[PDB]
DNA sequence: CTCTTTTTTCTCG
DNA sequence: GCGAGAAACAAAGA
């Protein structure tokens, strides 16, 4: 998932598990707790979740005063809640266990990880991580974000994704923003100007939020949390290769930029 | 059978 | 410090 996915997810855990009591925690891939599983379990078990944060494309789970649990689902990872006696589905890693249902973690690819730290040892994780501001008007600062460009020979594309400049997109809302913001996925960001600079801030914000609004993109819409989305059927480019171009006409192309699948209209976004 | 395709963090030169 | 490519892993399609 990218950040608005991850965004989905944390609503729909507030507005379901705060408040719940963790009964028992157990696992069938131990290994993606990075801080110890059976750590993790003597220190959470019994204890109630308090509220559920996000940070980029991380979900943190509060629960009790001390402890967050950082949860990454890199490229695959699910939540579902599910009923205490549901079967074991192949890649379920994870379980928390609430008196009247569970949490469930899979993962078909296993990247996933799961980080137990202190109350005061989330925002300096986050620092050590080097995560750039939240997508808002808020936090994401258009002066910053100008002279870091201004200052760099690295293309635009690979350069947003390191999660430096800004946080959160992937490679959905990576190539939705170039497109919007007219700009090609190769540009070396040190030559774009005042004015592309700005519609590029404002584009990251306004896809990222509609994306939010919009429950986030389900390609893969079944059986786990945030699966209702409805922002797929608003992409213009990312999946869409020879098809038209809603601004001009001409066909999508796809290119692999820093090794990654890149959807881009040549007209709209020129080299 | 092989090769390619689908977030983060490393090695290598 | 940098870019390129690999590594972690599983599965589906050409
Ligand atoms: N954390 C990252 N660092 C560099 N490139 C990236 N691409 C995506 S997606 N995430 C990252
Ligand atoms: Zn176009």
């Amino acid at each position: 998932p990218e950040l608005p996915e991850v965004e989905t997810v944390r609503r729909e855990l507030e507005k379901r598990i705060v408040g719940q009591k963790i009964i028992s925690i157990e696992a069938t891939y131990p290994r993606m707790v990075l801080t110890g599983f059976e750590q993790l379990k003597k220190e959470l078990t019994g204890k109630t979740i308090q509220g559920i944060s996000r940070r980029g494309k991380y979900l943190i789970f509060e629960i009790g005063d001390d402890f967050r649990l950082i949860s990454h689902l890199r490229m695959e990872g699910k939540y579902r809640l599910a009923t205490l006696d549901a079967p074991r589905e192949k890649h379920d890693h994870l379980t928390m266990k609430f008196a009247d249902g569970q949490l469930i973690y899979a993962d078909v690819r296993k990247f996933g990880t799961w980080e137990l730290i202190s109350t005061d040892q989330v925002l300096p994780y986050f620092l050590k991580k080097k995560i750039g501001p939240e997508p808002t008007y808020e936090d994401f600062d258009e002066k910053l974000f100008r002279e870091k460009l201004r200052k760099s020979t690295k293309k635009i594309k690979p350069y947003l994704l390191e999660q430096t400049l800004v946080a959160g997109l992937g490679n959905i809302y990576v190539d939705e923003v170039l497109w919007l913001a007219k700009i090609h996925p190769e540009k070396e960001t040190n030559q774009l100007i005042e004015s592309s600079i700005h519609l590029l801030h404002d584009s990251i914000i306004e896809i990222l939020q509609k994306a939010i609004k919009l429950g986030g993109s389900s390609i893969r819409t079944y059986s786990a949390l945030g699966s209702t989305g409805k922002m797929q059927n608003e992409l213009q480019v990312y999946g869409k290769t020879g098809e038209k171009c809603s601004r001009c006409g001409a066909e999508i192309q796809k290119i692999k930029v820093a090794g990654r699948g890149t959807h881009f209209c040549p007209v709209c976004q020129q080299k």
